[PDB]
């Protein structure tokens, strides 16, 4: 049985849950869920995997979107339709500004919108703005967790590459609309480039739904030493805790 | 009299190390708000744009008026920055354009849809004209502590009073196909209501390492279809703000 | 009050169809005062009116006040009084060399850096001057023997990033305007402004006449009197329009 | 020959400064037979270019062909050769009920639906004409009686879609267009036709003076007017 | 051990394979792959899983893109970096236009890029277009193995449900951009929607990488809104044997 | 006539069904040439039209003069007197370095750097060829044994601005063009003319099909105008194919 065309789900399925979690990666679906009570898999389809469980004694989703704006436009409709009201987008991204160090958590108040399918939902004018109550939740969890926290805007990018300005790839080319937009953005504040949010903000935000959005800083563009796969993990972890909690308050 | 500045007649030294400013757009507002805080003092008056010092728990605050529109608030927002005012804080009375919002009710803008022009000449249209967290925190908690029954989200911000607010009692009776049929539209998205200077404030704010927020009171709902209760929502928005320069200095 | 912020009723006006429109309620007077019989309407936001007369016909002086959005709620709400014809004097600075402070500018259309001209028009037309307004003011320039420049004026929404200004807080200019100066000047831009585009837009594409002369005070390329020798134009340039 | 597709010399001009342009190469001689001195120069692709005197001056009277891509070519290399002011004449209907068949256009400036324009400002830059020639045009118009209106013409890229024609083909207008006839009537323009955003635009832009006048033959909403040529050759006269 | 950031693929594991067949379901990869001699896993990493096999004595991989421009611009460039010079795109599709059924197959020439990643390798002037011999490629396959087959402009989009001009939704509408939308490019002759050829043939042409793309219809939206192996995957592995 | 433009009637195509169609009005008689029974149809504006036959089947060959206006034009109007396949036969700058004159170019699709080509389609829409025509190009032009590229294409509505020469009256090319030869070469683009983007939008957009193929006549990697037909014979033997 499945109510809606992709994710394999059923009202049943939600046990009336009206919030979920949804991180990019499928394979943080379960591990996220892990935080909280009687976790249980739903569904796996193609980038979209479910899972259900309950924080302090209320039902919650988490459900994978994948990478972009497009697979996340399809979750966060099919979530839409099974009832969810409440998105929280928990990422992994990389900053800009050098004063933003790895293992920080940005909590996200507007994206920059370089993307194709927030103007499925909203022409650019409209801004790509989170919901008010998921922010705040979001800030006060990260007090809680005991995190160091910046709050402001994203800028999300279609592509990983020419979109974030990498240079080092197959052409080693990028477009005349992004060649030097890296430093533009750093000039304007931008926190960090990360690729599903600009949807996720402006469907949401024009379709009077709720969506926050939380990462964890695992690389810097401008610093030399990269960190490794296990240091990263710890950064993903303590994101992942701030989101949950944050869920706690919006429930 | 020396000025810093090309507009607004001031000096760093007129702001005594003021770092907030309470921005109206009507300079006949100004007076009024500065006169809710301590220590209040007329400054100076060019155009449209009239400033105001007075004190919160010690520390200097500007009120200091934008005009109409957003090159006009381009102007005032600039040179208070060139100043030394980091924080901003738009105040005004507006309508509503969502059945349940009712006169009397308070707004408290997330950020704004850009239907201006100004806000594209300090970011590309691509970038939201968000409002700074800590200044929409500061509003919506002081909105709560005095009980204003208040909503919180998305403004369109326009650069017309009329056709972009698509309004067609005017002379020609015309509006543009830009904008023919977009009020439903911005219904339909949760628009809360029209004005016409945030989408200017929030983009040079938040483009430029400055906070911003804006609050505002609703003295009229055109999709609901008095003077009193025009100057009582004023109040009210006014202490909202004043209470909420107070949590940001 | 017949419209919503210039406290104004069609009987005010006393047959006026023709209205100058500077910037700055403090030179609406100065303006009426040329004329005969000059007395004050009103005075509402940066919105303050008098009505004078030429020729034994009522004229309209009104102040703008800074930018597009100012200028068409002025703009929309005369025309609804009656005006049908509007005379925009000004004063400026010059983006080219060989304009000098002393001289005069008349527009004959404008580059629509601004937002407001888009809500009456889109950008594909042109913030044309009406013909008999610049014709006016051309010829009240040589009866007065002003030294005088015509073309294209760029209007800005800003004063500082759209006219390419570096002296500022954050001392950037976003990428569309980053190099537009040079442009401007090569392309024969005499000038920035801020409120043309929206002004000779909503007029052009509404059916009513608009025309724009300014003195030239300042050149930002080059290392009072000008005032008045702009304001004798625009008053001849109305006596010729009525 | 000096210019690419012209096939004329600096020589060939013989010091001319000014050139009437009309679109249809089969009018050139007819324009030119108006001056003394009338000499076939050259005739390649749709360019047909003729010299001849008026009040003992050289003038240039050369065909731009259909549309902004031919136009901006034959202005660009006659500018080349020291052209400096351009003066096209144009047939055209009328989008307006009280223009009239023998009607006499002046344009102020265009509204830009070609893609040229484009190729020499950005798209907020006035396709406006210049003053003098104009002026010109319009005392000329004067000076014949014709009964002339002055104001603002919309320059399509297509004599069919762009002008809301649904008598074709597909009978399918896009999205863009669909409505646009009424939109431009409202906003008080007078006609179409397909040359003059890119005309007025390249010069406006280059510090080249360009003017347009057009004789009215056919209304959407409903050839002595000659008038429209005599008018174009009077107003040269004025501005030599 | 990996060469590039998301595939988990070093150079060494495509044993010099050059194109790469990209269906857009993870799940579909091990069924197209073993269509092929010596087929073995690779990779599973996010919604990209691949495999190698071998076609007439050449290695070729099979990897998934997941649905939209984005995820498929990753699987691209990083496959690229590997060495992939030829992609070809296997999907499934909506028809738009009356006289198409469901079952049969769709060449695609260009795309309308109704995306957000083409415009970070090409500005929209640029046209999404396929690579000649590998559309002829296609085509020929599709005689070769016997199907149904249309040629065409297809229509791809950042979304499955505004963008194709859905209804059966949360909010039951749609942005202006798109209202009427369908009926526009069923006018235009657009045979069809789906949501990765915009930007995998404007990333390829504009980069000197081959690309083609074929799928098979899975609903007619004239008539509906939702929807061995079939004709449009047999006929990829056909087309892959003409292109190595 | 018919038709507002060409001064055609119906019957004068004698059921053709296929229409070449050159820049040039100069080239129509030529091409017309090549074929059998050729005969002169008419002339007015830029627009020459000869009928011709090939294999017994008519042929039209109608010129279009520069630019996607007239292009526009002479399209509609074949299409309205029963044309249904267009082929292009023109002349082109290579921006690709190897491309050497007298190259023949076949296009499979074009960068929209037109405006008429909007008149019919957003600029989401390719600018794309007809499959079968562009087949028939390629299969004629390895009949004959000719030194051919397929690829892109950039279609200017300008000769010098838009295809960035630089050696003009002004010397300057707008901010959107500079810089914008090297970046349509390192996208691999082949060549500027035209015509082709109006000629290929406005057909796939309307269900004609068109194709288009083009003599390199300058190489601008190395100047702007040349010094002061293989593709010809392709055009030709490719409408064979597609009668």
């Amino acid at each position: 049985k499945s109510d809606v065309f992709h994710l394999g789900l059923t009202k049943n399925d939600l046990q009336g849950a009206q919030l979920a979690i949804v991180p990019g990666d499928p394979e943080r679906v379960e591990k996220i869920a892990a935080l909280m009570d009687k976790p249980v898999k739903l569904a796996s389809h193609r980038e979209f995997t479910s899972w259900r469980a309950e924080l302090d004694g209320k039902a919650v989703i988490v459900c994978s979107t994948g990478i972009g704006g497009p697979s996340t436009s399809i979750a966060v409709e099919e979530l839409a339709q099974l009832g969810i009201r409440t998105f929280l987008r928990i990422g992994t991204t990389g900053a800009i500004q050098p004063h933003i160090n790895v293992g920080d958590v940005l909590v996200t108040t507007a994206s920059v919108r370089l993307d194709g399918a927030s103007l499925h939902f909203a022409p650019m004018e409209f801004p790509a703005v989170a919901d008010f109550a998921c922010t705040t939740a979001l800030v006060e969890a990260a007090k809680s967790i005991g995190a160091t926290t910046h709050v402001g805007v994203t800028a999300s990018s279609d592509t990983f590459y020419p979109g974030q300005e990498r240079y080092d790839t197959y052409s080693g080319r990028v477009v005349r609309r992004f060649k030097g937009s890296m430093e533009e953005w750093q000039a304007m504040g931008v926190m960090n480039y990360e690729m599903e949010s600009a949807t996720l903000l402006t469907m949401c935000a024009s379709q009077g739904l709720r969506a926050g959005m939380v990462a964890g800083v695992i690389v810097n563009r401008t610093q030399q030493e990269i960190p490794n796969a296990e240091t990263m993990k710890q950064t993903e972890s303590h994101a992942v805790k701030i989101v949950v909690e944050a869920a706690r308050r919006l429930l």
